[PDB]
């Protein structure tokens, strides 16, 4: 075989590039798609298109446009520019609105620079935005804004946007604004961080900055004072009739008000009914209130007969938070993913004023998400097919007959396609299927009326042809049985893999709660190079604490992070050794974030199994990580609750055992998420017991170490380290 | 040779210890000396002693005593405890006073906790102390304090103590208090840092600390707003319990008041006469005022006829600051080191009211310091002997006939002893000589009247016996000639050095202005180990910019840091690499502080001479370092002054040239001096150009990286790096 291999430069320079097909539904039968910087509009039924916005239109706009957003009535387009990233989801930007009918930029009453969030109403062309921590509404794009809040205050009061911890750990979004279905009402949350402590770190900036800047962020570490939250609804239709429209507060239930709590979900049911879910700071008790607008009082009332409790005796509520409800059109019932009596997550059907629900799916597999609901069908993704917890398919269940469940994707291309996601048009008339592996991604379009495939949108035939000239690695997905339970693993195997040889092995770890590192997804990544060019097996194992296999497995680490999930990676490496194609003297481990924590715990365990390892941006002590994530699994770090385990589960306490291994510790100095502090404390502990190790800081990089140069630098540095460890030239 | 070598553990565990003999003169004929934690008093003439304080005296004291200070009259001892270090010289502590006559600890009116500086008067037993940035005076140890100042304010107003930059770069001390010779008057400086910007950096502390602390220090970087200064004198004999004390201000001369300036020296001449030197912010102009008490007005007057101006056309004034004057007994004349008309620093004799001084020494060598003055002789250290700028000897010059100069140390033991310092008794009746090399240190006592050698105090004979058992390296000191000028170097050569073999070579560099790395001092350090155990030659070179050889050499880098001193280290290595016994494939370079900057500039030069190097806490860009040191050499970073060269002399601009060398970059995170920022910007520049390198941070370590565990860890890490570079096992 004289074909080239997949090299590090190939990875770092994106030589072999996956094509996507990212579309945006603007209706029940049209979508937008960018082609040669032109935005085209496509007809789903026939596949013909036209130019929606010529790629030259904003030549002489004077700025580079980052993104765009069409009003639901298609009368306007919002153009985003001057984009400046903040955390994982947050950023600020400038906005212009372009009038499509008269084909002209609107120059009057512009959205201000440094706007934090903007969203159209779901119907028409109203806008809500947040600027300097207060909410503003525009009824018409060219006309003046109406201010909604006056309490906004940098780092203290957040209206309509989340603070750091709610952005990262509860909403996975910066926005905390929710328009009603037809745009009459605007709901929002207000966060108060007044007594929340600040994480402080230096940012060095360009070489020209003489004094470093101190970045200061309200961030509650485990056990600290959390932000408090209030919820409001305003009637935007009243805005042009009164000077100052009233924001009506909906208070949390008494069972939440007795102590610390969170708002964790907001979902509109009808034009005059909203559901809110609340969670206790001890995250095993959740309450949903269903609240109706009282026209005679202008108030929002939440009948106790409509309140729904969710709790767990074995762990926390939800995979990472309570699931979202999907209401029927009349808003009198809803479907929601709930853990059943056997501990498997399945779809339950609720009437709003009845406490007991009815499970409509069951079995020893789980529903991943509900994707669409019509009058006749519910569409969901699950890992049922072939009992592979790491596969994903789309299913359809008849609402009048639950025995009628159809798999829409399972058999389309079963060899190539075992991991799907879906994108439905506005009334679920069409759907795009996206297949992520195990073969090359395939994107296809389907009609819901007959479930027939309309056409292939992207098939990655260009890449298929390129990769034919490369010695690519293969991937095995399989399981081992421990204590009568199947635990799944994957291996990236070198080309021409030969079972009678002994290969070096790298264990690639994450292993946080509900994680999944063994799956059917196709990836071109660092492991690809390591296997293809360096003949290293790269393996991953999903042990106790891992997700999508029921609560018996997921809740095994409840109140006990740093125990079974760590031990199970060690045992996985033992089991791989027993398979006979692994060089016992050359087994390494690596991970990022939680995977950095686990790597570090494994390297400090004294097991003798691992020669070396690499931790990137590790957690080292749970008291240094945020409250919402940490306490979900660990409870509170007090003598009365779980302080003893918090104190027993640190990396630093294992420092002496690092004498036995080669370690490389890496961290970005501007990491707002897992603070540089965490690695600073690992290194001090290692120095204090006289252990030699290797280190690398990345100036001004955050948790993703994702700038183009730093990305290339880190993988280059790590490659040298691994190769040296394994005596590879 | 079956003998052991000098190993890394020997260096780190201090297995081979130099003995010292630290005495404190308390009169013209007695000194104090600590023996077995007893404090003994010695008669200089006969060498008999008595116990002054038993080591058992404070057995039940209840705190460990950090240090002590006996009052000049022997009646009290000040006991220092609860020591907490601040910067290079600053610290706070608690103090108790023990009355030696009544053998009792004083319990009334005690010195407060967290005291910043304490000092006895020079005669008797008055005390002055600074607490909460204000000055207090006690006339008797058991009596209440008189508060002298009321303006003290943390980080803003400093009375009687220095701020960060005056401590490090001006006074080399935290105290800004100066008692008059008999204690009548107490002079002091006040610093005002109102508009000085703060450097901010994180401090992580013990693992128990949930949130990192931000340390904030008023520190003026090059070109930034500097502290301002005022000077005052108070009469301690006329203090009142009923009224606040009156401090008299002495203002700076008008030629200083015109712009930014510094107070740089304070020296009392008589009981009623004080000298002050001031320095312009452009540090090539200095003025001395001589001020006399006026008993009828109670004020201090400085006659313009007694003003003495000092300026430099080629550089800055003084080696690092204007030199201190040495007044005669009547205070009508003084001696001071000044650069002569050929640029060599020699002793000049001034009359207080005459502009012209008379040089009393001359030659192509320099006076290092003035050590004592009597009516007949002035005693000084110089590098005259054998024309060796890296040796030091004690001389006396007859004040009535300047042709009569006598070397007092040169011939005592010329083979062992070529580097001396001295400590004279109160009226120069006796002196202690301290020989530091090139043989083992030797401490001897002498009488001035006929320069008799009275006795050997400590000869290090025990260490000599031990060292005969180990294969110690040798040291060569010699010179190369670069266009017509001798430049000196030293090499630490392996045991059994064979000039027909080719050894690897490490260049140990500092090379700051007025530095000297080639000398006759005996050292037991990391180089000792590298030569003795690893057979590496460790060389050092003093090129342009170096000290003690005249201003033509020292001022060669005026306004041009990072040019000639860098070029000259490359040239030295180029020359060493041709000498016959050097392996030109294995030459390395390392340095700390200024030496880290030079190392980094050398590695970024593109010379091709060096395989690898190590930079510890380097300067990387002059705009990041403090105003007083930086501007002394570089002027101000403005377009009108020297900005272009500030911008041309960074490490970051040379990043691309690091592609052909191996570099290790090390910095402590709590470096208040050369901020971690400076290395953070180097790393980012190398990442940006795609250059791989090695790094190590030291959490919570400062510029010295001097904690016991961090010290051992750094030298261990550097040793592994150099051995790898040189292919040494
Ligand atoms: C965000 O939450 C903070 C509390 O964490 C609220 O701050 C508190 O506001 C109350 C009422 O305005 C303050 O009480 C007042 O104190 C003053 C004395 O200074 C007294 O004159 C008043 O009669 C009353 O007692 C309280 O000082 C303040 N507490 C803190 C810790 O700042 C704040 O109002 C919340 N903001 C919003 C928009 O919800
Ligand atoms: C330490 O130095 C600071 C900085 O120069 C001194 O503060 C300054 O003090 C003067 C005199 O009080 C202030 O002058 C005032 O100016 C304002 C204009 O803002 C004017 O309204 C008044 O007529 C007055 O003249 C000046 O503002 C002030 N600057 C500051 C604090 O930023 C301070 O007095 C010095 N402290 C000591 C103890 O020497
Ligand atoms: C050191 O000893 C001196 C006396 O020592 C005598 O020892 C002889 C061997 C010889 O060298 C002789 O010349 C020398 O004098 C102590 O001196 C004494 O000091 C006290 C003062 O408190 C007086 O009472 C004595 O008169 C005086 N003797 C003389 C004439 O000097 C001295 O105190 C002692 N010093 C120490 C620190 O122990
Ligand atoms: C709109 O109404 C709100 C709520 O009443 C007003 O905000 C209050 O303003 C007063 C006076 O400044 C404060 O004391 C209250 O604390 C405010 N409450 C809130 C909820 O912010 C707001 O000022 C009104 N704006 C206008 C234009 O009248
Ligand atoms: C969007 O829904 C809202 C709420 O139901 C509608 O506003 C109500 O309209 C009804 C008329 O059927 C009236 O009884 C009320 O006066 C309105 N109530 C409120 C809360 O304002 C609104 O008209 C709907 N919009 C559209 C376009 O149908
Ligand atoms: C939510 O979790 C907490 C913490 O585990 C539970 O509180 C425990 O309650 C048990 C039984 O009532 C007590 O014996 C313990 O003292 C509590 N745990 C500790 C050690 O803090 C609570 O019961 C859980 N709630 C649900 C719904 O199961
Ligand atoms: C000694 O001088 C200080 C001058 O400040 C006096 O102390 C202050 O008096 C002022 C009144 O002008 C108060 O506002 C302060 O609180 C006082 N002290 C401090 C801590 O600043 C003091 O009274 C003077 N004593 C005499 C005898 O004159
Ligand atoms: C310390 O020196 C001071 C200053 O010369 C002496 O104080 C003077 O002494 C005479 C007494 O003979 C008085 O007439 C003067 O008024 C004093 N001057 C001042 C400024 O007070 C003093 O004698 C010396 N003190 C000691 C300890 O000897
Ligand atoms: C102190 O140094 C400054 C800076 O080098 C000197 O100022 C320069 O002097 C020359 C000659 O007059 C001028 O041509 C330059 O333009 C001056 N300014 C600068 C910023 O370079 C000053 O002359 C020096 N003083 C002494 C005593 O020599
Ligand atoms: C897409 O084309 C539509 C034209 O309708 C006919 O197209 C023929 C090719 C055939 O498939 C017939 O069945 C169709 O009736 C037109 O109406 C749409 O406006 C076009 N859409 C876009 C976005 O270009
Ligand atoms: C602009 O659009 C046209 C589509 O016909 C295409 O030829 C051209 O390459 C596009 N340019 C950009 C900016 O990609
Ligand atoms: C946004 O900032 C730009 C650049 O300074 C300015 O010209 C423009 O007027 C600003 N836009 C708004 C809405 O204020
Ligand atoms: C204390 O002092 C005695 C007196 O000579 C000395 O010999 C002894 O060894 C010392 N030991 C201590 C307590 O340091
Ligand atoms: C110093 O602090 C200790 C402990 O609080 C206290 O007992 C002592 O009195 C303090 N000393 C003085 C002189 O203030």
């Amino acid at each position: 075989d004289s074909r080239k291999t997949y090299t590090l430069t190939d990875y770092l320079k994106n030589t072999y590039r996956l094509k996507l097909y990212s579309l945006r539904w603007i209706s029940d039968h049209e979508y937008l798609y960018k082609q040669e910087n032109n935005i085209l509009v496509f007809n789903a039924e026939y596949g013909n298109s036209s130019v929606f916005l010529e790629n030259s239109t904003f030549d002489e706009f004077g700025h580079s446009i980052n993104d765009y957003s069409i009003s639901p009535d298609g009368q306007f387009i919002l153009l985003e520019y001057n984009y400046v990233k903040q955390w994982r989801h947050s950023y600020t930007a400038s906005y212009d609105i372009y009038d499509l009918n008269k084909r002209q930029l609107i120059t009057e009453e512009r959205i201000p620079n440094n706007t934090q969030w903007v969203t159209w109403s779901p119907v028409g062309h109203k806008l809500a935005y947040v600027w300097n921590n207060d909410i503003y509404v525009k009824i018409e794009p060219n006309l003046p804004s109406y201010r909604i809040t006056w309490t906004g205050k940098e780092d203290i009061i957040y209206n309509g946007i989340t603070d750091w911890v709610y952005e990262e750990e509860v909403f996975s979004a910066y926005s905390a604004l929710w328009w009603s279905p037809n745009g009459t009402f605007l709901a929002y949350a207000q966060f108060n961080d007044t007594e929340v402590p600040l994480i402080e770190y230096s940012f060095y900036s360009d070489e020209s900055l003489q004094y470093p800047k101190t970045v200061r962020v309200p961030y509650p570490k485990a056990g600290a004072v959390n932000p408090t939250v209030k919820f409001f609804v305003v009637n935007t239709d009243s805005l042009s009739s009164v000077t100052n429209a009233t924001s009506i507060q909906i208070t949390a239930p008494a069972s939440m008000l007795i102590g610390d709590h969170y708002l964790c979900d907001v979902t509109w049911a009808t034009q005059e009914r909203i559901s809110l879910q609340w969670l206790r700071r001890i995250q095993n008790y959740s309450v949903m209130d269903i609240c109706d607008y009282d026209e005679s009082s202008g108030r929002w009332n939440c009948l106790v007969a409509r309140q729904h409790i969710e709790m767990s005796t074995t762990g926390w509520v939800g995979r990472f938070r309570p699931s979202e409800p999907h209401f029927t059109l009349d808003g009198n019932s809803f479907y929601k993913i709930i853990s059943n009596e056997e501990g498997y997550r399945h779809i339950c059907y609720f009437q709003i004023d009845k406490k007991d629900c009815t499970f409509i799916t069951k079995g020893t597999w789980e529903v991943i998400g509900i994707e669409a609901l019509t009058s006749d069908y519910l569409y969901y993704i699950s890992n049922e097919y072939k009992g592979m917890p790491g596969g994903r398919n789309l299913y359809k269940i008849q609402l009048s007959d639950y025995t009628k469940v159809t798999c829409l994707s399972c058999e389309l291309n079963p060899e190539r396609c075992q991991y799907y996601s879906v994108s439905f048009s506005k009334e679920a008339k069409y759907y795009q299927l996206r297949c992520s592996g195990p073969g090359l991604p395939l994107y296809t379009l389907h009609s819901s009326v007959n479930d027939k495939g309309l056409r292939v949108l992207e098939d990655n035939s260009a890449l298929d042809k390129m990769l034919q000239n490369v010695q690519m690695p293969s991937k095995k997905l399989d399981f081992i049985i421990l204590n009568e339970t199947k635990f799944w693993y994957q291996m990236i195997l070198p080309p021409h893999f030969d079972k009678s040889k002994k290969y070096p092995l790298l264990l690639d770890v994450y292993a946080g709660p509900c994680s999944q590192k063994a799956d059917t997804v196709f990836r071109l990544n660092w492991a690809t190079y390591l296997a293809s060019t360096e003949n290293i097996i790269v393996a991953s194992f999903d042990g106790r604490g891992s997700g999508y296999q029921g609560d018996k497995i997921m809740h095994a680490i409840n109140r006990r992070l740093g125990t079974f999930e760590v031990e199970d990676q060690i045992e996985a490496a033992r089991q791989f050794s027993k398979m006979g194609f692994v060089d016992n003297k050359r087994i390494a481990i690596w991970g990022w974030s939680y995977g950095g924590y686990v790597t570090s715990m494994v390297l400090g365990s004294g097991s003798g199994v691992f020669k070396c390892g690499i931790a990137v941006a590790p957690v080292s002590r749970w008291e240094y990580y945020d409250s919402v994530y940490t306490e979900r699994y660990m409870g509170l770090p007090t003598p009365e609750d779980n302080l003893d385990h918090y104190r027993n589960s640190t990396v630093m306490s294992r420092a002496e055992n690092f004498k036995q291994v080669e370690y490389l510790l890496i961290h970005g100095t501007a990491d707002d998420n897992v603070h540089f502090q965490q690695s600073a404390q690992i290194s001090k502990a290692l120095v204090d017991v006289g252990v030699d190790f290797q280190a690398m800081w990345y100036t001004d990089e955050d948790h993703g170490i994702a700038s183009s140069t730093a990305h290339q630098h880190i993988y280059t540095h790590m490659s040298h380290f691994i190769k040296q460890c394994f005596s590879l030239p």
